[PDB]
């Protein structure tokens, strides 16, 4: 489904859940910067064909880049997407979307994407 | 400013004006899909660096990636679903490309919706 800005900081907050955070976004831009601990799968050519070739255990993707289990949270984000029914159907989140509701129960879009979080929480974004 | 979905079609379809467009997406998506005869000035790692680094005159970036350039001409930049100027990052790839784009042409306006809503609403009109 989706979940907004004040659930993810809420989560990220407390030790209530283990939330694991992806950064759907190029390269370049988790690089500049970036929501504290998130997990670069960045959207990218090779990235996007190995996705939807299924070549890649999404699970060992997430580990070539920094604890995983279906039921954890699980928060995707783009720059600045809003909601699921607003993705082109075939764009790379979109792509990534299914890998991961291939693996995991829980998986969220940030309702507003990484424009919103970090106009709203300056502070939890490393670059 | 903003220029929703329906008023690009509508410049698209007429020869009223001649219209820039931009698609600023990773290169991926481009080739995916774009509004047609959308200008790829993908976020690049590369491209990013050089347009903040003013190493790249952008007029002659549009033309090389062309396949009539003029400061009054409409100029539309697109992501995937950004709604308007105020909610972009402040140092996104998006935004520094508005930056330089505004340097050059008096008609600057980002499509409300991005290509997300474009590609909803016109799908005939992507090329892919």
């Amino acid at each position: 489904t989706q979940i907004v800005t004040e659930r993810l900081v809420a989560l990220l907050e407390s030790g209530t859940e283990k939330v694991l955070l992806i950064d759907s976004r190029p390269f370049v831009e988790y690089n500049t910067s970036h929501i504290l601990e998130a997990i670069n799968i960045n959207c990218s050519k090779l990235m996007k064909r190995r996705l939807q070739q299924d070549k890649v255990l999404i699970t060992e993707l997430i580990q070539h880049s920094a604890d995983i289990d279906c039921s954890q949270k699980v928060v995707v984000y783009d720059q600045s997407s809003q909601d699921v029914a607003s993705l082109s159907s075939d764009c790379f989140l979109t792509v990534l979307l299914g890998k991961l509701e291939k693996s995991f129960n829980s998986v969220h879009l940030l309702a507003g994407g990484f424009a919103e979080f970090s106009r709203c929480f300056p502070g939890l974004c490393e670059g």
